[PDB]
């Protein structure tokens, strides 16, 4: 119930395994967490310090 987060900052993917996201984008969590964007539906790793509980 606690696994929805929101991006605090924009992030641009660096690698083939991380996920880009925009500030305010919500992420469902499945230092680096596997997440699914609730905007794009894409799944990848995000830096956990860039998101906070939503
Ligand atoms: C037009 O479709 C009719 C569809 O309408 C209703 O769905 C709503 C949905 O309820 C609503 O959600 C609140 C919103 O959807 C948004 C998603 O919630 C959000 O996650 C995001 O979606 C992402 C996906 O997460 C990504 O996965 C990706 O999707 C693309 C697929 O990549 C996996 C790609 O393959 C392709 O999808 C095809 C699909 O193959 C997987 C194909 O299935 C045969 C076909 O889908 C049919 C579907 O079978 C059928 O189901 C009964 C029906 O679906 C309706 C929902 O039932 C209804 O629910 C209320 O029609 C579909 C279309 O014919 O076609 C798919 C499209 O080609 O393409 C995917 C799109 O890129 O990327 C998306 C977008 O980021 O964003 C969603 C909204 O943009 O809206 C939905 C309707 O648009
Ligand atoms: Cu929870």
């Amino acid at each position: 119930s606690h696994m929805t987060f929101v991006a605090l900052y924009d992030y641009e993917s660096r690698t083939e395994t991380d996920l880009s996201f925009k500030k305010g984008e919500r992420l469902q969590i499945v230092d680096w967490w596997l997440a699914r964007s609730l905007t794009t539906g894409e799944t990848g790793y995000i830096p956990s310090n860039y998101v906070a509980p939503s």
